[PDB]
């Protein structure tokens, strides 16, 4: 229960709750 960030080139800012 922390987070799920999948950023690469620096444009894809995927911030999903780790619930």
């Amino acid at each position: 229960t922390r987070k799920s960030i999948h950023i690469g080139p620096g444009r894809a800012f995927y911030t999903t709750g780790e619930i």
